[PDB]
Parts: structure tokens; sequence; C-alpha cells
């Protein structure tokens, strides 16, 4: 895989090529690339020009790294991400997270599109990620598998406090004081590898396990971020309701997923701006 | 693993070495190879003579591809299949499915032996597969992993309609007018990788997940078939009741599995006959 | 698919047999913080894993990385002082390599031990849970040490695991233990393997509870599958080293230092238990 020097080489490339010094990294998921629009003094790198960066092969993933200020805050944004289903091993999927750490980032915001498993969710809802279920992790697909480098973190990091409690309370609070539009949802995200969508029986499995939303990303990035000590916040856009009975003739499809992101673009933009305000400055 | 041209080469080899032109492909699982017996005008290929075909290493898997007519319908049958527990990557396990598509097949019938998890099933029951749970797929073992080729299908295919609803309706109706003793069962098949058989605690996990029958195949072939637009029908022969308590001195074993297929041969042969009568003809000949 | 040939296992076995006069009947694999179980071996002869042909290396704290032959309560034993885990980067054929070596040495009984997180709310830190059964989550998805061509010199293509943990040993150990006036009962339950190396989320803890697991760890199962495949009698137990976090209010977190400390606290109870255990292992039919 990647040596420590590989991560350092990439971080040094970025640090040499930009004056931006980000505090927060944001990973934009399927159809959420629009979150880069409000960056000021934006500087763009195509992933292809960044040493060791994988390529985004999925539609709705632009494949660019954008530095700028978001609500005055120094950010770096992955406009597009990587997925196991593309053929990438998790050490590639998660590579940018350790680079961000080496750039000086102290907070990772992870975003995604997700299928709703909890019947109370509607398409267009934002679900705050309170926790996850790492199904690939259980079987061996964990980005920390292999020799541990103490320069990044511990051999056996805990994940029970992965999603930052303070930011979650603040976000929930702020959306109470609105009382406008749908309320902010909260729940458990389960990662499945994909790329095919779930059967009805699989939908019922994931529900029985206690997941509220399902997708094919995010969890590995969180694990790596927590290993290197980043504060983590996550949310899903619920882009479709997972099919849960044999009567329906509806089927999950990627077109509908991207369409739901386009529709929620302004709402997501607002949410992320309020989010930045809840991140404390470094010491 | 395989290039688009690899699939092409194999399909052209077959198209150039037989005049048979199948509409239906049938994959015969453990102890089910006898389903080939009623083929008329049979032409046999050993897998070893077919470019790019993997080899069947499991007992009760003959490793032959047979072309012929089954109750008057033009079929190609896998007498034996491949399993990930043999060492094969899923792109090898499922290779033939994409070949079948290129041969002009529009329907895939997948068969297997399976261990009964639903206590209402008896050894010798046929269970129609209404749905599946893909446990390896959750963790990354899906035959679609990697770059997608649009010449086969979509990057993100849906699976919630994988097992053709109309065929299942017709098979159930037709079978319940034939007044046979044991009813035709219907349920959810769960794939596990194996090759070791389940513990009691594992059996209870699978039951809790909602599975009726468990085996170690089939699901990857269905995913690949649905990706390329094939109509899919599946059934399991329940060959053993999975062990469910710590008192029992009985154990799952492969010999009992094959024996159950032997005993069920006449019931299978008849089922497969009314199955063929439930497969739509193509719009144009 | 397995990276080792039959001859690789043979070579390692012959090397050991030609470098010690010890001829073990019982192999014992010592888990995290349980390496002290070797302290009571008499006539102990130690090999570093690094000097044994084909042996993997233990890279985890609390795993010494030594193979120790000797007598335990009068019985000929070989003990792995430290083991290997999938999370270290090893394929399962490497993790489980020693088990087939033990079979070639003449061992007929494998005792597997580990530290484990408690999922059953009745367990307390320091409890010994006898393993009645396991749930092999990596196995379901393809990570099984038997994957690939099968060598009938070791065992069957499709071995059963429903009787993996020897009932008779478990009945004898429980009975003997009960008659010795110990205040805290031996526990008994199902161990679930997850790959790690990160510890469980609360949601994951709840999944594992709902699946019927009593304790969770990151080892053991592969070794048992290989042991049963080649016909070894198997006994297993876990030291419950921590209660897995199961609510969002707690500020406590699983951590490896506390895991190792729990093994230190339990050294004496574990020593005494492994003695009752050795007395519960049948002798071979012939000497
Ligand atoms: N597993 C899964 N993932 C998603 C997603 C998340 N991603 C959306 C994209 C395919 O549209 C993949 O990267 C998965 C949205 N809806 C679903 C769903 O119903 N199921
Ligand atoms: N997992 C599992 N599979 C089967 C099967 C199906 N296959 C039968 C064959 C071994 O007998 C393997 O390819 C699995 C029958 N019974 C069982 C069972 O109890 N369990
Ligand atoms: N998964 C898991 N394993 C353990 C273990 C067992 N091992 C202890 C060591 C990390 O301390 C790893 O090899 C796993 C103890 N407690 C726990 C737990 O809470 N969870």
């Amino acid at each position: 895989g990647y040596t420590y020097e590989d991560y350092k080489n990439t971080a040094e490339y970025l640090l040499s090529h930009t004056k931006h010094r980000p505090q927060v990294a944001i990973i934009c998921g399927s159809g959420l690339g629009g979150l880069t629009d409000k960056l000021t003094q934006a500087q763009i790198f195509d992933y292809s020009e960044i040493p060791n960066f994988p390529r985004s092969t999925v539609p709705g993933h632009a494949g660019r790294l954008v530095f700028g200020f978001l609500n005055g805050r120094a950010c770096v944004m992955m406009q597009g991400r990587f997925h196991m289903y593309e053929g990438y091993p998790l050490y590639k999927v998660t590579f940018p997270v350790r680079v961000f750490h080496l750039l000086g980032v102290d907070t990772l915001v992870v975003t995604n599109a997700a299928g709703g498993l909890n019947p109370k969710f509607e398409v267009g809802d934002i679900m705050l990620i309170r926790d996850h279920i790492n199904l690939p992790g259980f079987s061996g697909q964990n980005p920390l598998r292999g020799p541990n480098d103490e320069r990044f973190g511990d051999r056996f990091p805990a994940m029970s406090d992965a999603y930052d409690r303070t930011m979650r309370q603040r976000a929930l609070s702020t959306y109470k004081q609105m009382g406008e539009q749908r309320e902010l949802q909260e729940g458990t995200y389960v990662m499945v590898a994909g790329p095919s969508f779930e059967t009805v029986a699989e939908c019922r499995v994931l529900q029985k396990l206690g997941a509220d939303a399902v997708g094919m990303s995010t969890v590995p990035e969180v694990i790596v971020a927590r290993h290197c000590g980043l504060r983590v916040f996550g949310f899903s856009l619920i882009t479709n309701k997972v099919i849960m009975d044999y009567e329906s003739l509806e089927k999950a499809n990627w077109e509908e997923v991207l369409a739901a992101g386009k529709q929620a673009a302004q709402k997501l933009e607002q949410f992320v701006s309020i989010l930045m305000a809840s991140i404390p400055l470094p010491d």
C-alpha cells in the first residue's frame, strides 16, 4: 500500500502549491458537489494532478479538490469521493483523510446520499449521522488492517464516540429554533459495499439491525479520521426510500439519487454554512 | 479480470461449434446434474475445452455444458457450477452468465441444493426463490465490483425485482393444480461463502435475518444475469435441515446432500418441465 | 489459494520434532494478556517464532511471540505464547498455520483462549466464559481459512462446525469447577468474531447482541475451523476484559491497555482454571 512518505509527499505537494491552510475538510457525496459553490477565494486541483490521488469514476463526483473559505472558515473540499465498488482498496478510498491530517486539518465533515430505511424519513430529508454500522469492517474490510503507524494513531482506536456530540446538539438546536420546513432527522448509517442496490429481504435485514439509512461510502473515511484524531461530523441526504415490499414496481436508481441532490442543493448549502459556525477554532 | 473480448471469444467458440441456439440457460447445482438427462439432441462440451471456462472441482459437479431441447424449448445447461469457496474470484464464478447473454439466451434458471432454515421445510421440498440475502456482497464480494461496462449493463443495477414475479405466479398456480403431496415452498435464500457448514448460533443468525434456506452459490450469478437484463428464475432443493440445537448428534454432510438430489430426481424432472412451460417466448422468432 | 503446501507444514513439524524431545498431546493458544499461562509449564523449552520455519510473527502488545513445550499439570503441552490476527495483515492461512503443524506433531486437542468484550449484560470483567459456540462473521463473506483447494490429508471439503466445541470437556470442566466452592460461576456462551482492529460502535454492539453473541473478539474462530477440519478436539474460553459500550451517554471507551490489565488481574483464576481443564482432557487410546 502507501508508505508514510507517500502521504507526506502528497501533503507537501499541496502545501507547496497553495497558500490555503485548511482547518476543516469536507467530503461531498453523490450529487452534493454543489457544496463547493459558496467557497470564496477558491483554488481548484483536479485529482489527476495530485500525486497518489485516486480518480472519481462515478457520475455526480467531479474529481476535484477545492480550497477556499466557507462562511469565512478555511476549508478543503473533496468534490467527489471514492468507493470500494469502483475497485479501490480501502487504503485508497481513505488516502485523502490522512493527507488532510498532514495539511493541518482538525475536523472532517463527511456527506453522502443514502437510501432511507426508517419509514419516517422522506426524500429530501437530511439525516444527521449519530452512529454507523460497518458491515464490511466486520468481515475484514477495515482501512486500518495491516501494520499500524503510531505517527497516525493507535493500534486499537475506539469508535463509540466517532460522531462529535457537541456539533450534533448545536445542529439539532439550531433547526428547532427554525421550526420551518421538515425537521432535522438523526440516525444510524449502515455501509454496504454495493454497487447493486438492495433486495427487499436485504432492506429488512438492515432495518432489523437498527440502521436508519444505507449507503456505500463514508464509514471508512470516519474510521481513518478518528484514528488520526480528527473531530468528525456526518450527514446523509435521503435521496430515495429503499424498496420494502414485493408489490412495488418502483426500483432504486442513480438518476433519482442525483435528481434529489439537485433539488436539495440550496437547503444543503444553508445547512453546511450553519455547520461551519459550530466548529470551534483550533487552540 | 476478463475483457469484453474474452466473453466474445468464448461465445463465438460455442456459436461456431454447435448449431444449437438456446433461449434458456439452466445452472445445475449439487446433486442436480441429472436435470440434463431429459435433453433431446444433446451436444456436450467439457468445460476444459471451452476457452476461459473455469473448472468444477466439487463432488456432484460434472463440469459439462450441454446444449439441447428440454420439453421442446432450446436450452443450454451447466452440469456443475463454480463456488467462491473453491478459490475462484466472483468474476470467474459468474463468467458463463455473460457468455449466455451473448449466445442469445434471455432467461437464466438457477438451481441449487440448500440447507433448510425454515422448520416447515422437509428434505426433498423444492423452494422457489422469491428473494435473496447477499451476505458476501455486503462486505465487498459482489461480481460487479470494479469498472462497469455499459455493453453489459448499468453501474448501479436494482435487485429488488431479481426473481421474475410472473414465472413464480405461474409455477405456483400450475403446481397447486397438480395436487402433489408436499406443497411447493417459496422463500428467501441466503448466501454464505462456506465451505464449512453452519454452527447452531449461525443457523439462528440466518433465521433471525429472515432467510428460509442457506447455501454457498447462486446469488452472484443472479446479480450478473440481472445486470445484463436476463429474466431470472431460481429454486432450491432442500437437502438437509440445518442443525438447530446443541443436543443433536446429527451433522450437515455433503454425502447426505447428494443423496437427497438422487431421491428427488423424478420430482425435479417434473418440476423443471412445467417451469419450461412458464417461460415466455421471445417476441419474434 | 492457501499459500502453504503440505510440505511447508511438514517441514515446520519435522524441524520442531528434531529440535525438542517434547512430544505434546495438547496445544494451547494464549490470547491477549494471557501469556502468563505458560508460567506453570515444567521442563519448558522455548522457541521464538522468528526461529521456526514458516511461522508468522506476533506484532501485538501482550503477545510474546514464543512457542513453549513443557508439562502442564503433568500433561505434555505446547503453548503459543501469543497468536496472530487478521487485522495485523495476515491472511487466514497464515493466522492458522500453527494449527496444522500441531496436528503433524501428534497433538489431538486444541485449547483456544482469548480476551473478549462482554456483550451479555450479566458478564462482569474478570469472568471466564466457556465458549459453547461461535458466530463467524468474516466466514460468511468469504474469509474462511479453508477457502481454496482442499487437501484430504488434512480433512474434508465440507466440514461441519455444529459440534466444534467438545461437549464432554465442557460438561466435565463445569462439574469439577462447581465442586471447588468458587464464588463466581463459570460463564458459558457464544463468541462472535469481528475482524477489527477498531472497537465497536454502540450500534454495532447492538447488532452483535441481537445476533445472540455473548462476547466479541478478533481471533480464535479461524483456528477452531482449521482444528476441526483436521480432527482435533477443541475447547475454548474467553476472559471477559471489558463490557462493550452500549449507550450514547457513557464516556467510557474500550481500550487495549485496560484489556491487558484485566488479564493481569485474572492470572491466578486463569491458572487454576486451566488446571481443572487439563484434568478434563482424554488421553489418547494408545500410548
Ligand atoms: N446501498 C445504497 N446506497 C444508496 C445511495 C448512496 N450512493 C448513491 C450512488 C448510487 O446512486 C452510490 O455511490 C450509493 C443512495 N441510495 C442508496 C440506496 O438505496 N442503497
Ligand atoms: N451453507 C450451506 N450450504 C448448503 C448446501 C448447498 N451446497 C451443497 C454443497 C456441500 O454439500 C456446497 O456447495 C453447499 C446444502 N446444504 C447446505 C447447508 O446446510 N449449508
Ligand atoms: N472486538 C473486540 N475485541 C475485544 C477484545 C479481544 N482482543 C483484545 C485486543 C485489543 O485489545 C484485540 O486483539 C481484540 C477484548 N475486548 C474487545 C472488544 O471490546 N471488542
